[PDB]
């Protein structure tokens, strides 16, 4: 068999990536679709040129008018370019909330859904979930891409913990009070921000999750600071499994695209004949409290994982902005999350979930003014 | 559900073990056999009072007469006693190539093999792997334990390598000229001959060997590297470059566990990892130059046959001899070099248990001639 693979988000580190393993695999993967942001002009064209197909989406206007050719624009651009193509998987590789429509629309067309885009899945919930037959999403992020091949150590009862590795970001030892001075410079992008943050972590707890089926309270967060080992199983009788490589986003992309069968050469292995050392400490949850302030979100559940991220892309930005400090953007989400009792509901409708974005952002933007 | 388990070692480090792990297991096992060498007469009478069990070989005749009741005698009790009782697992914990009939025996009677004496397969090779169906023999080994568990992570031509970890011995890290030093207890939780074995490294080229016997995977693709905490127990890559691990603090009742009951795993068998606390993995490579044991393996074992047998019978014999106090400690790697490089004949697959046996013969008398002249 030969898939056929849709890359939204194909301008950015993941789809770059994933668009390297195809072209290096002919026999096994084609590109038959791209969708961008329209912010990338050159890369995009030169990704045009380099696949064959023009079946492509740009999603601001201005920018998809500097090129013309275009079949799908506008902010639902990358959802309809999904609906009308025809594929066996489609890789999400889109950055926050926004990639959501996209996410549903790729699983009602029945194709693998590889997905890089956490947010959809984290603010989706239970409505992805319910949009998705089981093994129909498989996971691109390194840490779920880890634990789904750790799994098939045991059977589902056997698994004790899961158990997250994490780089600790740049500010990894850092006293709170040292956190009041980091600047936009030092922690770069908003993937690079959550990680510094550890919002990202957050998300991939709340990602667990709803992956695998897993309590709260068996998800487990250790910092591992050469992020070699990508996440861990801890089983019933005491026996842990994990799965390590040199840090490289072309291991899960691949495994993720080509699910079940593994693609040969795509990273490099551990090279067990230099001497390594693979160090292990706690996250210290004091100084970052994003882990535990997702744990608190997903308990709750329903609505609450949306209103997490949404705080946070809202809270992010305004970082990124200089509007406020580091430590705010978790502060504001807490505070965010402490007034949505509300949203404690589980989201019938598309628009249920959305209507809890609207929220979150515009109580955010007010503690932003506030 | 209950599966019956014959314990063979059942007084030392893993049949000890296993006693606990069936004792804290009633549900799931139970045992109904027990055979020892006779130098521990009250473990032995506290094993038979715990478990109730009187189906028991001793090897030695005036050690069964003390202790009394004993059905089966001699050296070839353990292999009556296999032959003789009706079981769904046998737990082979005996030490040295002396397990190899127990071994056959127990593969003859249809039961599954866990195998804690890995001499019995090195040594036996493809007489064993003949006697055998597939998935017959579970490893107890930790090593190959771990393997076997990292192995579920693909099908078989997905691999592109099997690690073996090694703790490296007392003297990891150590010189040429330091082990020239090495005393009896210097080399001196595990019976005699398997700590020394350790320290020596050869038990490590009997894991390579015994790797290559149990997954079918080839010599070229049977990597070793030092891994002093011994948390990670072995490892599979991938063709992906994927790398699959199993760790756990080290405690021989996990892989014990898990050979009795395979494929299912026993709930509390052992402590799990624990993070709440800074520690590190670390890896370095083995220097040949220093720990020549390995790469001497992998060449025995590419020359197939009765070689690996010959490997095995000649430590045995050249250990022996260092723990009596006639050898140096770098001459027990020596002695089985020079021993190999000799034995050009035995490359042939043996066809019985006589060749294996005239083959581990010729080893243990070349070997104590090199003790000797
Ligand atoms: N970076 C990594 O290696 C990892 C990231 N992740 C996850 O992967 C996902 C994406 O990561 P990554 O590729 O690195 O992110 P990038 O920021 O590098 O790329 C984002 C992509 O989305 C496009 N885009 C931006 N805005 C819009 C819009 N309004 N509509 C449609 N498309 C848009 C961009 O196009 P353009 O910029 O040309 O406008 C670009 O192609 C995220 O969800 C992240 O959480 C998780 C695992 C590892
Ligand atoms: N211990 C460990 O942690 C590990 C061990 N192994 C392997 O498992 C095997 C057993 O090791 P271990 O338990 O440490 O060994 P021990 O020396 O602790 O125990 C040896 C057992 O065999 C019995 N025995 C000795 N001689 C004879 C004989 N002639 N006939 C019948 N029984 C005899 C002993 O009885 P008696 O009471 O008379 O001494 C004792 O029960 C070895 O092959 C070893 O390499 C593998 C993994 C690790
Ligand atoms: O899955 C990945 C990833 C893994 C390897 C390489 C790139 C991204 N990420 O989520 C990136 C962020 C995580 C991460 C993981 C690995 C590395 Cl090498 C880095 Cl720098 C960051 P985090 O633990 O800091 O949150
Ligand atoms: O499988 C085991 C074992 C593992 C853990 C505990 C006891 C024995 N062995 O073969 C004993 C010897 C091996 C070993 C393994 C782990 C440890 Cl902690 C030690 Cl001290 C020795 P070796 O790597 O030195 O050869
Ligand atoms: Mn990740
Ligand atoms: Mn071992």
């Amino acid at each position: 068999g030969r898939l056929r693979v849709v890359v939204l988000g194909s301008t950015g580190s993941i789809g770059t990536q994933a668009l390297q393993v195809i072209a290096d695999n002919p026999d096994r993967f084609e590109v038959v679709g791209l969708a961008a942001g329209g912010a990338h002009l050159d890369t995009l064209l030169r990704q045009r040129a380099q696949t064959g197909v023009t079946n492509i989406a740009v999603a601001d206007e201005h920018a998809a008018q500097r090129v013309g050719d275009i079949p799908y624009h506008g902010s639902d651009a990358a959802t309809r370019l999904v609906e009308q193509t025809e594929a066996d998987v489609v890789l999400n590789a889109l950055v926050g909330a926004l990639g959501l429509r996209p996410t549903l629309a790729a699983l009602k067309t029945g194709a693998r859904l590889a997905l890089a885009n956490k947010e959809s899945l984290v603010a989706g919930g239970s409505l992805v979930l319910r949009a998705a037959r089981p093994g129909q999403i498989v996971p691109v992020d390194s840490e779920h891409s880890a634990l789904a091949q750790c799994l098939r150590g045991g059977t589902p009862d056997e698994v004790a913990k899961l158990v997250l590795t994490a780089s600790g970001g740049p500010f990894r030892g850092w006293s709170a009070a040292d956190l009041e001075h980091v600047t936009p410079e030092q922690a770069g992008p908003m993937n690079t921000l959550n990680s510094a943050s550890l919002v990202n972590k957050g998300l991939e707890v709340i990602e667990t999750h709803l992956l695998f089926g897993i309590p709260y309270d068996r998800i487990d967060v250790v910092v591992h600071p050469q992020s070699i080992i990508h996440s861990m199983v801890t089983f019933i009788d005491g026996s842990t499994i994990a799965q390590a490589s040199p840090p490289d986003m072309k291991l899960p992309i691949s495994l993720a695209l080509g699910w079940p069968r593994r693609v040969s050469g795509a990273a490099a292995a551990c090279d067990f004949h230099t001497a390594s050392s693979w160090e292990f400490e706690p996250l210290d949850t004091d100084v970052f409290p994003a882990v535990e302030l997702a744990r608190q979100a997903g308990v709750a559940g329903g609505c609450m994982t949306a209103v997490y991220n949404a705080a946070n892309e809202e809270a992010a930005a305004a970082f990124l902005a200089g509007r406020i400090g580091f430590p705010a953007i978790v502060g504001i989400i807490a505070d965010v999350l402490h007034a949505a009792d509300q949203w404690a509901v589980e989201p019938a409708t598309v628009d249920d979930v959305l209507d809890a974005q609207r929220w979150a952002r515009e109580r955010a933007q007010r503690a932003v003014s506030g």
